């Protein structure tokens, strides 16, 4: 099934919301199937933003999230890339909807707690950057039954 | 008042998500008039799809639910109908905006949890279907002073 | 396997505590099976505190619960009886441990929002007064696998 | 930073929903800097209400409010009159959005829990109308570098 | 009915627990009478800690919560002063049971963001200190009726 | 600072209790500084529950476990080892305290959730069995000055 990467950034771990957001991503029907905690190297992120090396503020951007802890993430299921956007809301946590993370958590984009994957396409790739194969983990979901077809 | 019949379906049962259901209707400032327990009997559970019947997905609904178990409620309170479906949100749970029961808790059409009732006349045929009269319960809430007029 | 009969008193469907009460029974991994809203009548009422006759005020005990809406519920699962009663509490809100429904949500005896069985052989008589055979729900859960064994 | 007065309606605090608010605006990020619980005379209501002069039914308006409790409050924060609108929702709770205090909690534009501000302007008037500048607390938000530049 | 004086420390402010901490106490059933928010003078706390003056560090005591925010609140209600203490949990937070404020929130006895009062006659000593009379508000508790006798 | 090793058995990753599982240690002011999914191996799953060979049950815990998938921990701060101990609960869930996690959500011993270590040399033995030391990330927690001294 469809597989997408969600990453509480630092300010997330921070302010104790990775218990949050992952009860706001099981309570979904949805199926975590890596997860890591780690300081990621400006090398990793170097290549994890390679999309966005066509920005402004870049220089601080890489730094930053190099610093503090990171809860990087592998989430499968049905329409997983799109939902994981819609559960974490726009950029903007201003112009982003109540009942999503950033809308109820966030007031900053540069303060948004956590990424998701835009695209299947940028997704697959942020994958395989940020985990090994051996770290996605088969198993399977007692409950899809009741959740899918 | 008004009333809507709302049905949580087997899925919705079976991933224990009764008391959290019922919590968010009440919570609105809903009143829960009746509940029971029961596993539809195919027979009366046909008439439920008797307006819908011209559609390919038919026999396999009549299936999942028959055996699962589902909780059947009725509920009553101001444009109860339309606050209901507001609730549970549209029909595929991809399209349902986050906040509700659909949106927070599911992602395909087929296990959507809950069922409710599309409008006024819909609600008081399917109230009349699934419940007897002397099921349906008469109180008086006391917080109705500070929930309506 | 053991079953109870939990009952959210009148003043606990009041203060809206229904959806609360069955989310605590609901992830401690027990099987609802039975769930029904009634105005209990005054005979159904005098035999479920009959034993409980034992006490200075108990004619104007069941005019009360007479009154009022009532959840009857049974709910099925490991040391069912003992395991409602710890989730529970104790008789008086006061002495009862915080973490618990009464000690969470209950102040006076006289209006403790929920009644649960004391014993295997009093859960069996009260199932049995306020339930119809019929009305126990038979339905595999799914998740028991996890729970059990 | 920008201030707006939010203020808990006696129906607010009928229904104890003063907690489930405070967390509310608390988890986006925002700073409480006064809070403070009163009685509200007809003097500080006519001038907090100053602009529904032009209404049939006012009398009465700043009398339901002078009656019951009330919890005034100041929040700062950035963007934080549009943000406290956002969290509050529409005026009709109906036409409301759900993950709202007024979309999750009320039906009836009578009765709408809680009040916010509509402009940074009336915001500051609201603010000097209910509060001394004394009790307005100036304290360092610790978590403000994790939610702001 | 009986009062207590219940105070979040700074450290409860900091860590966003305000709603949280107030939610608790309003789901118990009880009666908010008095909330303010201030950097408590040196005056009032060496009389709020007058009993910890034949102590080796008390300018240090009366120096940070002097500094970091205070929210003072007065709450009503059976056995308040008891079951508020109940509530809080023990001094130390690491032999507090699980389920109280302290037993869920804090590990340290220097920063266990809440205060209640000891006694009974504790109370009514803390209240006038912290709280005029005028503060105290009279309001009737429409839910009182299903909460106590 | 104290560390103690808490990793989620299949049965918690199956009922959706992971983010709930870590909320409730992320409140406590507990520090999150390794985690991950993996399906554990004979060899490594052998050394960890080596003590108790002397046990009638100790190859069939191995049969439910290395299949299932599980989330390993590593949680710091002040007395990890006992809270971490506490916020869990008893091994047998039906005489473990309700606040608990075995005393919320399990029933039988062989589905308990979630282990955590006995004592602090059970940890630090089962925290290298578990994970490599480039895996335990450093990270400084901004909100450790209100939590600790």
């Amino acid at each position: 099934m469809e597989k997408s990467f969600i990453m509480i950034k630092p300010d997330g771990v921070q302010r104790g919301l990775v218990g949050t957001i992952i009860k706001r991503f099981e309570k979904k029907g949805y199926k975590l199937i890596a997860i890591k905690m780690l300081n990621p190297t400006e090398e990793i992120l170097k290549e994890h933003y390679k999309e966005l090396s066509d920005q402004p503020f870049f220089k601080n951007l890489v730094a930053y999230i190099s610093k503090g802890p990171v809860v990087a993430m592998v989430w499968e299921g049905v329409d997983m890339v799109k939902q994981g956007r819609k559960l974490i809301g726009e950029t903007n946590p201003l112009t982003s909807n109540t009942g999503t993370i950033r809308g109820d958590f966030c007031l900053e984009v540069s303060k948004n707690v956590i990424h998701g994957s835009d695209s299947v396409a940028s997704a697959n790739k942020e994958i395989n950057i940020w985990f090994k194969a051996e770290e996605l983990t088969q198993w399977k979901h007692h409950m899809k039954e009741w959740i899918c077809s």
